[PDB]
């Protein structure tokens, strides 16, 4: 059951919206989330619909984004677009991957500034990343916990989430919190060991290519994906930064707390293993903006390099 409900599940995360778009440069609209009309301020058939051109959904300007957005050699390299939908003017970041059918594009609503306190928001995170990777490197050798105790507190100075953690994998692949940084009228969960089957082996191994996964509320209604009669299965959203969490883990969170969260891949040699995940929480809803999240994302793969070599090294 796991991998195919998380792959295809049919579900994006209310706080954005998602497109699938043709990759022929029509723009043809082969799926929608039902939300996508109302994020857009959007109430002769609707600019939302099956076949219609995704282009005029957005601003003339955003328009040409798109097109070279599409048209480039690596689509992750222009990743966020920052585009206005074509009537209320509202500004998202656009987060574009490929798939089978053609394009998905996750639209996240940016918080209206300036660009240029846009640009600041922006500029801040990626250099606030360099920072935390430079402190990492600062470290003296030889001490992994202090390594993962460094990480958890910058990770919590970036993100601003309740509680950061390290989880680390055991051989028999239960997990242990080993470092943790909570504001302090929360009860601790370092040292605490969970079962192996609390994290399916799906999910284990998603983390490898999807190294980064926010769920902005576990007790928001899942939105569904209208799709394309013409499409045989569920629109594959495993690359989505909208993905609706499975129903169990949606609980799970709900039992635990953890009402948001962002969850980080570490990855190592063996041969590239997943050896933990840095688990933040939040005791309320929460969604960083996608720049914040790429910061994390180079951060973590900066944490895995020094990981691996402290390890290798024993070894
Ligand atoms: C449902 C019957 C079973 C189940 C399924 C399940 N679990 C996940 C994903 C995660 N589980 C996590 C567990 C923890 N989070 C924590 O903070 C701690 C401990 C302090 C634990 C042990 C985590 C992390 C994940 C990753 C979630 C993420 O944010 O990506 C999934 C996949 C959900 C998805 O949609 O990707 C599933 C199906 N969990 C259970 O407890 C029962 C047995």
């Amino acid at each position: 059951a796991y991998l195919s409900r998380i792959q295809r599940g049919g579900h994006i995360q209310p706080f954005g919206c998602t497109l699938a778009v043709a990759d022929d440069s029509s723009f043809r609209l082969l799926a929608f989330s039902e939300n996508a009309a109302d994020l857009l301020d959007l109430s002769a058939p609707p600019p939302v619909s099956l076949g219609a051109d995704a282009r005029l959904l957005f601003s003339p300007s955003s328009a040409v984004l798109l097109e070279r957005a599409f048209a480039a050699r690596e689509i992750s390299l222009l990743n966020p677009l920052w585009i206005h939908s074509r009537v209320s003017s509202k500004p998202f970041y656009a987060i574009l991957h490929r798939i089978d059918v053609g394009v998905v594009i996750d639209l996240e609503p940016a918080r209206t500034e300036d660009p240029a306190l846009s640009i600041a928001g922006a500029v801040q995170s990626q250099k606030l990343a360099v920072r935390a990777i430079s402190r990492l490197q600062a470290l003296p050798g030889g001490d992994i916990k202090l390594l993962c105790d460094t990480v958890v507190e910058h990770v919590r100075e970036l993100t601003g989430y309740d509680r950061v953690m390290v989880y680390r994998f055991h051989e028999d692949e239960h997990g242990e919190v080993v470092a943790e940084s909570r504001r302090d009228n929360l009860e601790p969960y370092l040292g605490l060991h969970y079962p192996a089957t609390d994290i399916p082996q799906a999910s284990r191994f998603l983390f490898r290519q999807n190294r980064v996964r926010m769920i902005a509320d576990c007790h928001a209604t899942p939105v569904r994906v209208i799709q394309d009669p013409g499409m045989s299965q569920p629109l594959c959203l495993v690359g989505s930064t909208l993905r609706a969490p499975h129903g169990c883990h949606a609980q799970y969170m709900a039992n635990m707390g953890s009402i948001a969260s962002l969850v980080m891949a570490v990855i190592i040699s063996s041969a590239m293993k997943l050896w933990g995940l840095v688990v933040c929480h939040h005791t309320s809803p929460r969604c960083i903006p996608f720049p914040l999240r790429y910061a994390c994302e180079f951060l973590m793969q900066a944490f895995g390099l020094q990981l691996n070599m402290e390890l290798q090294l024993a070894h």
